[PDB]
C-alpha cells in the first residue's frame, strides 16, 4: 500500500517555469519548444515492490520501472542517459537523476486531488500539476 495514493492515470493541467528548468538542464531550443507544448498523461502503477511510471504524450512515450532505493538506468524524454534513484521520503516520491556530473531532482506529492511535481535543477524550479484523467 506504499504508494497507493499515487496510483492511477493523471493528466497535466498546469505548468510553471518548465522552459527555464529545461534550459538549466541543458535542453536545446527545438526540444524545449516542442516538449514544452506537451500535455502528458502519467500512469502510475504498483505490482509488489515494483513501481511503474509511464508518460504518454504527443512528444514521447516513456516508461520507468523501479524498486525504491535501487538505482537504475533511464533514457529521459529529452534523450539524456541518466542514473536514477527514487525513494519515498515522508510520503513524497523523490527522484534523483545523475548524468555528465550533473544532478536534478523531481519530487512528486499528493496535494488535495492533485499530483504536484516539483523539478529542480540548481536554483531553478518548475512546478507541474496533474489531475486525475
Ligand atoms: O514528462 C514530462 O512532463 C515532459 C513532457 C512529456 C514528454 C516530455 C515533455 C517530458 C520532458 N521531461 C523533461 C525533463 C527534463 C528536460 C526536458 C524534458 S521534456
Amino acid at each position: 500500500h506504499m504508494c497507493d495514493a499515487f496510483v492511477g492515470t493523471w493528466k497535466l493541467v498546469s505548468s510553471e517555469n518548465f522552459d527555464d528548468y529545461m534550459k538549466e538542464v541543458g535542453v536545446g531550443f527545438a526540444t524545449r519548444k516542442v516538449a514544452g507544448m506537451a500535455k502528458p498523461n502519467m500512469i502510475i502503477s504498483v505490482n509488489g515492490d515494483v513501481i511503474t511510471i509511464k508518460s504518454e504524450s504527443t512528444f514521447k512515450n516513456t516508461e520507468i520501472s523501479f524498486i525504491l532505493g535501487q538505482e537504475f538506468d533511464e533514457v529521459t524524454a529529452d534523450d539524456r542517459k541518466v542514473k536514477s534513484t527514487i525513494t519515498l521520503d515522508g510520503g513524497v516520491l523523490v527522484h534523483v537523476q545523475k548524468w555528465d556530473g550533473k544532478s536534478t531532482t523531481i519530487k512528486r506529492k499528493r496535494e488535495d486531488d492533485k499530483l504536484v511535481v516539483e523539478c529542480v535543477m540548481k536554483g531553478v524550479t518548475s512546478t507541474r500539476v496533474y489531475e486525475r484523467a
